[PDB]
């Protein structure tokens, strides 16, 4: 008789998990990840803010590229998210215990990261990570300031139903930057027609792709960098092939108008 | 370069998820688990009281075997807890979705619960399922009562914070019966002394001990059945070897001592 | 010196909490609240469902008039929320320890049911009641199913964001009854320009007004019976007032202009 | 026919509610909250600590008098509690959303922090306050360090399940101050004998009288001043008739083992 079968870890693409030294995107932005999951250090004179953190085994390198940019681990006030998936709100919970920072996320996202992304609308269990607790509750178009930057959020409904866009400014060489951090719009393997956890799912795509093209945005950064074209191995060349808004919901849009048909057809 | 290592599955023996057909242990009380892994149901006229679900992927097979009982996924009234591992509450939030059940348990049980055993005492994140509410806090000694079966809680911390006993009284040939489900008393791989998470571990352990000795007990049950003796296997012939409450406190109690002396030594 | 103030409990008028015998609606629903205080009991052949709860004393009268429909605490499956302040949502914890029934709600609603109401996007603390989990998250759409009664959750927010519209179809005279079951669409001393708390609140109950429109109904009800011109205290004749959806949207969307005229207006 | 009664404000004596400014206890502790409620702020070169708050309505008065300090809210680090009663822990939501500070409690604590107080032991829900979550559970003589200022746990459960005495040595001319904030050691209206949601009620509180006894302690302080003999009001005099330990204990145990022979006696 066949025993039940063993549980199964998340595994990801080697460079998922390939760390990299800190890249800077602008004056106080920088990429702390790793060569293909994006963590994002804003650094202020108050603080630092962490967007995403990766994989749940990236909490240590975090830690240590924060170091390398003067950042202690009480230095980091504020943890924001994209979705809350293993692949970028995974280390969220060691973060919060190591760091004493708060996390601030819309009441989807936080749902899901209190438990820990199990009974996920599209993956059951099959990527649940540790679960945290989220510590402000932040609307459609909120703002959060940490050290004077705003940081404003944009609801982007579909890949997760708490999916967020964050924007603020930054400089390079005097002149202001509208960084854009869209989330992903993806739907791999989702069932995207009739799905009865999430019916309205086809509507909110359509307009979070509406909604992506009107950001404020001098430069798009996404969580897995090459959604918007970005190559962080190439160092000062990264985000020379970047994607606008405009073409990063162009080809998502088409993509899962594609995958409609698809399905559509089988 | 090393990538960052893969996340690791929590792999078992094969014999811990090896599904068997319910096997009866006095008038109302069946094991309905795995060979290995034990999972009691008690069924009484008003509704059903499941004692430990296993394994996360069992919550299937226990259905199954529920069904097989009479016992309708909706009938299930109660789930207890012997400790809120993994391999012993893996599949009660899965089993709360699709029963209706309520969890009681402590509230040291409850916070590891809720946190889907992350951040574990000892096993740090290697041992994280999904994360459940506990529905009802309960008390050291107190009653909890469902058909009329009347389940008291004995605290038993050591193995987790949060360890308890539970005993009700069955019946067989129309003699009382009184069973005692007692937790795991191991400690494994365990730091013992001046453990800075767990300061009076070892004080603790010593009267848990005690606690076990002392527990109204005809026949005694453990989360794993080899530690009390069962061999679930081998059918009507499941409960020949069973201990005494007495003989499991004392091997427990000979086992640790054995291995403070181990830790003292290196 | 002055000393801090006292705390002040939430008040309501005396017709809030007027107890009533339940009212039948419809061939399996009722209204077993107070006066002005909706609690519909939805009877199957596999349990009651419950919408809304009032006010936190009136866990013992909902527990009274189930039992007047034949309704055993523990035969109540599913509690429904239109919104999660402490006049609909109130008894919710209370009635979870006493019936065993589990909750399902939307993300928003859940995260402030979990706080109990307190940290209100416009009335702060002072609106808090005992906190509850909700069991079930649910999606715009999600169709909810009860002894084989469907209930189909509306979003529509701005009166709290996560302010809900349940749908079901019961029967009368062998006729199908379309129930529609609306959230309050009033915004009582908010802030509705330029809110930090709520930055899209205009454009939610714009488009939440539309939402009300489009339901399907034959008879609609609300939280508070005058909202939608029910007089539960007349007995057979209580709905011979009653709103369409089209005139319920209607009046509150004229309401919300002329205060929104006189918010620019001082 | 009555209404169902109004819910009703927990309401304290006046002097409970009663603003004093900063009374030093050593060279870096601090009674902060009022007349007659204790909150100690604990200031390190690294940030400060608070230990309790109060009642809810003291948590702009308390960031008043850290600014008085030269604290700053974000300087505030942690939190730490008692026990989690509306009058001790009243304030801590409000305080984490303005502060960004952890609180570190035990599991006993922590579910009734994170239950707003509700469904007390005794006192059901008339005592609900903001619910707050936990950061950080602690175990029974676990010690927590902020700015090198370590901070011991000692749990003596009895008053409620999580009460927790806090030990930390400060200084005063040149010389070291055991200070021990040791928990209420009442039972106010308790049924103390086989009492169902507390069985070993009164086993605990005797446990919890030695332990209070063994403290390690120059200096005693409690939640509620004058149940050691401080008066706040007189300044520099504020510790003059202060119990020690061994006399808090045993004024305690007399008026318990009073009050049980007075419940044996109806
Ligand atoms: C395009 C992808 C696909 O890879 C990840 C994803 N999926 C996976 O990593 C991968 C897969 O989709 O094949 C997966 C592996 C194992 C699983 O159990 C579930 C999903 O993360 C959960 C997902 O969100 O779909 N994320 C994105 C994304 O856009 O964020
Ligand atoms: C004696 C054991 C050992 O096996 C399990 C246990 N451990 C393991 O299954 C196993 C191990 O201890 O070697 C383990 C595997 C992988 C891990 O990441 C952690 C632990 O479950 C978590 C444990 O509690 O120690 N449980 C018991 C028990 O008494 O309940
Ligand atoms: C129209 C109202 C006004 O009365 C209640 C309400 N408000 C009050 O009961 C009342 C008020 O608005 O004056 C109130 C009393 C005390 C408070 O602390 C806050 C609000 O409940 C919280 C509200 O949602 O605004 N609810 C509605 C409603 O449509 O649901
Ligand atoms: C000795 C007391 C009595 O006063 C408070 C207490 N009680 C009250 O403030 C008071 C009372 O006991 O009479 C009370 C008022 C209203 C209530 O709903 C409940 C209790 O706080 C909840 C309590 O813990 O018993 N606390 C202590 C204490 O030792 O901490």
């Amino acid at each position: 008789e066949a025993p039940l079968p063993q549980l199964r870890a998340y595994t990801v693409d080697a460079s998922w998990l390939q760390p990299m030294a800190p890249l800077q995107v602008a004056d106080h932005t920088w990429q702390i990840g790793t060569e293909d999951l994006t963590a994002l250090l804003v650094q202020t004179a108050e603080g630092a803010v962490l967007l995403d953190g990766g994989m749940p085994q990236m909490a240590g390198h975090l830690l240590d590229n924060m170091k390398l940019r003067g950042v202690a681990p009480q230095d980091l006030r504020l943890i924001l998210l994209s979705h809350a998936h293993a692949d970028h709100a995974g280390p969220v919970a060691e973060l919060k215990r190591r760091t004493g920072a708060h996390v601030a996320a819309n009441a989807e996202t936080a749902v899901l990261l209190a438990r820990g992304g199990s009974n996920d609308l599209h993956f059951g269990d099959g990527i649940t990570y540790p679960p945290a607790s989220a510590d402000r509750i932040i609307m459609d178009g909120e703002v959060v300031t940490v050290g004077g930057i705003a940081f404003t959020a944009h609801f982007m409904p579909g890949h997760t139903p708490g999916s967020t866009a964050w924007t603020w400014t930054d400089t390079r060489d005097g002149k202001p930057v509208r960084i854009a951090y869209a989330d992903s719009l993806s739907a791999p393997g989702y069932q995207l027609k009739g799905n009865p956890r999430y019916p309205r799912l086809i509507e909110d795509y359509k307009r979070s792709f509406a909604t992506v093209r009107a950001l404020p945005c001098d430069l798009l950064l996404t969580p897995h960098p090459g959604a918007s074209n970005w190559n962080y191995a190439v160092g000062s060349k990264a985000s020379a092939e970047a994607l606008t808004c405009n073409a990063y919901a162009d080809a998502a849009e088409k993509k899962f108008d594609a995958q409609l048909a698809r399905e559509t057809a089988g």
